[PDB]
């Protein structure tokens, strides 16, 4: 169904011809994410999923791709009769919303593992009849393009996809599946998840795609992993080379998810001449600060992540609490397990290895250590403050006594001398959740009272009753 203009690459025989063709789709009017989408699909199935007779680079001929892109639009416009559903005002309808999703849906196969890498792109639906959750949601808006719907356009927040359509582009559908429950909600809008304060719907401070953003989805998508210990270094060089391309057209802009996976590749293999791995996560939060109110979590993880590796335990920190301070606004739902775990592992897992290898650095006389810096304590404590705070007014709990042990041992990890620096005021830190209010007077002496701050952590209110 392509285009005279749109073969003429073919066949595409190396990384630098698959970029050409991004190049020459983000050019056109819109880019065909069909198209786009089934080469990424092609070229990451022979490169990540079967790497049998690979010698350089899986050539993409054009009848192979077309024939690809035959058997989808012939699925798709077979399946969905546009003239039992009019466009009224050239916009779609959520009933054609729905039939589309269904279309999708009713074709994957009924028996396999959603959490499977390499099951994201239209080649997983053509030839294995398999898609991810967000994989539905993307082939859902490429259908919808294949069509003509040109309101519809691809949703995400930083855990879910839908689609956004209609007058105005205001009317909301959920097209896919979240998570692992039996029910979904499609067909209907997430305003009540909007109106929840749940992290799933970001306040509503979600993004709405248009066509170049679902190019800039599409590439993020892309998965250079062949099994748990190798990554392809063509899809790597890839995605690297297409993120760039998107960024110096303007479309990842409002993209932070992109930025940051743009620097994480930037780290493992630098472009000589392009921005440093942490003014890339910085944009990342730049955008977010701009477009999305300053409430996305992972531009946040994102910067931790990487001062993490790099062991510098003070940014680390401080990036975690800046983490802490987006969630405090939200409320703790059914649905929102995704983020709780990250949480989890953060203040149970990560920052007390963290604090470990510093204290035995210590011992061995580092200078400057972040065990020794009141700003460092002070970062812990916000980061514990904005969990508390969001726990507050929630549906959910989410602090419990598995946390409050690793609370006692990370601030132990921080000697009276330097814990006594911190003001808490009503480094200067102030708290916003009850629960670290009436901890403020556990947290400077010399020997933390174990007990006490257990009991005031998960506001237990009793000792056992027998000695």
């Amino acid at each position: 169904g392509l285009k005279a203009a749109q073969k003429t690459l073919f066949p595409l025989r190396s990384i630098d011809d698959v970029v050409r063709l991004f190049a020459a789709e983000l050019g056109r009017e819109e880019p065909d994410l069909v198209l786009l989408s089934l080469v990424l699909g092609f070229v990451e199935h022979f490169l990540a999923v079967n790497r049998v007779g690979l010698t350089y680079f899986p050539v993409a001929d054009l009848s192979i791709i077309a024939a690809l892109y035959a058997r989808f639009t012939a699925q798709i416009r077979g399946a969905v009769d546009l003239s039992l559903y009019p466009r009224e005002g050239g916009v779609s309808s959520r009933e054609l919303v729905k039939k589309v999703s269904d279309v999708i849906w009713n074709s994957l196969s009924r028996s396999y593992f959603k959490d499977r890498a390499h099951i994201q792109s239209l080649f997983s639906f053509i030839t294995g009849t398999k898609l991810d959750s967000s994989g539905v949601a993307f082939a859902v808006v490429g259908a919808c393009q294949a069509l003509g719907l040109r309101d519809v356009h691809l949703a995400l927040s930083e855990d879910h996809a839908w689609v956004v359509f209609g007058p105005n582009g205001e009317q909301t559908a959920e097209v896919t599946w979240h998570g692992k429950g039996n029910e979904d909600r499609r067909g209907q809008t997430v305003n009540a998840g909007v109106a929840e304060r749940s992290w799933l719907y970001l306040k509503g401070s979600y993004m709405r795609c248009d066509r170049k953003m679902e190019v800039a989805f599409m590439v993020c998508a892309i998965n250079p992993s062949i099994d748990l210990h190798t990554d392809s270094l063509e899809l790597l060089q890839l995605q690297q080379k297409l993120l760039w391309l998107l960024y110096d057209l303007g479309h990842l802009e409002r993209y932070p998810m992109a930025l940051g996976n743009l620097a994480d590749l930037e780290e493992l293999e630098p472009t000589p001449g392009r921005p440093d791995p942490l003014t890339l996560y910085h944009k990342g939060i730049a955008s977010a600060k701009t477009y999305y109110r300053d409430e996305h979590i992972y531009p946040y993880m994102y910067l931790a992540g990487y001062h993490c590796r790099n062991r510098n335990v003070r940014e680390a920190l401080q990036a975690w609490a800046d983490t802490a301070t987006v969630i405090q606004d939200y409320n703790y739902c059914r649905e929102d397990e995704e983020i709780y775990k990250e949480f989890f592992e953060v203040a149970n897992d990560v920052i007390p290895n963290l604090l470990k290898e510093a204290a035995s650095l210590l011992e061995a006389g580092s200078q400057g250590s972040a065990l020794q810096d009141p700003e460092c304590f002070a970062h812990l404590l916000r980061f514990y403050d904005g969990i508390c705070k969001w726990e507050e007014g929630s549906p959910t709990p989410v602090l419990h006594v598995g946390w409050a042990t690793f609370l006692v041992q990370s601030l132990g990890r921080f000697e009276g001398q330097v814990r006594q620096k911190v003001r808490i005021v009503s480094p200067v830190l102030t708290f916003q959740s009850e629960k670290m209010k009436g901890m403020k007077e556990l947290l400077v002496a010399t020997k933390i009272n174990s007990s006490a701050i257990k009991l005031q952590l998960t506001a237990q209110s009793q000792v056992q009753m027998k000695k």
